[PDB]
């Protein structure tokens, strides 16, 4: 397995790279469109235009990314 | 291979909150993109290049399902070993 | 032993077939976040609003699942 | 006849042009309001649905009411 | 080459002309349902919310005399 | 004469052939959207008045015809 390990770890530290990726798209994002509602809802001021908040998901996509870390073999087996 | 097995059925478990998790984050902006693409076009009916476009995405966040929910077949044979 | 890490290959595809939706997902919610922002403008002009670019993130996902392969 | 004959035609093709706006004038109020509703439905249960996205089928026959333009008159 | 353009130029019209019959109908029809749900709809919000406006009567209408008019610029043998 | 037109005809019917399959889909995908919540609405009480589908599935089964049958003009 020694050989069948390294693939598990590398087949797993692509993953957090999404997940890094993932939660980095959306901020953008919730920022864009949480300024397009800001700037049309403002240009109204002569009906509200919503708002978005998705904050929470995204640093909770990272701390997963992070904790996949761990779950890699530790290169003790023999 | 105590931790091995486990380790791998953990990398699912934590993976697996990341999709529910990540779909929410999307249906979270289809609401309001939806949402804010209606209440521009509702100003406007108080031009005609300025259309107010929709989004669906729900085929694509309900996918993500099953592909969450199945991993549960992946976990290895637990005590079996 | 096959039936060992048989869960294993089993299991990387799936999650492949995920970050794929994801992208496939984003480009579109990519594409209507900024058509809005572009019709709204024209409004004030016929107050910016920002546009975005997730692309390179779209772009890497589909990358970061054929490296699983 | 022949100026009764194609004038006949450039008949049946502003004719057509008018359904074309109109069949794509409502259809953009059949998602102008499956929308509206859909929203609603959504804005309370919260206190799944879905919406409608036509922009490219009601963009792409409302150009065509314009190009049958060049299949008008002659001499 | 000429005596067999009004033919074409003939059956060519007359099957638009129930395309468009077709969509007359069909249209009309989510022109209901949509109002049969903002209904349901709406009816549970008292038991503000508000499924709303849809009219599209206009079209339709205009989509029928449109119908009827193209037999007239059917070329006459 | 007509060789000026016997084609701009030809070409007449085509803009037109492909405004029906616009047509048809312009419904045939948004007849889902109805029948869609047209049961999110059903469900919403369910489980707790009546939420009517949509069927034109043969109008959306004839303008796609009206298509193919017009091959016999050129």
């Amino acid at each position: 397995q020694k050989q069948i390990a390294n693939q598990f770890n590398k087949a797993i530290s692509q993953i957090q790279e999404s997940l890094t990726t993932t939660s980095t798209a959306l901020g953008k994002l919730q920022d864009v469109v949480n300024q397009n509602a800001q700037a049309l809802n403002t240009l109204v001021k002569q009906i509200n235009a919503s708002v978005v908040n998705i904050q929470e998901e995204i640093d909770r996509l990272n701390e997963v990314a992070k904790n996949l870390n761990e779950s890699l073999i530790d290169l003790q087996e023999l």
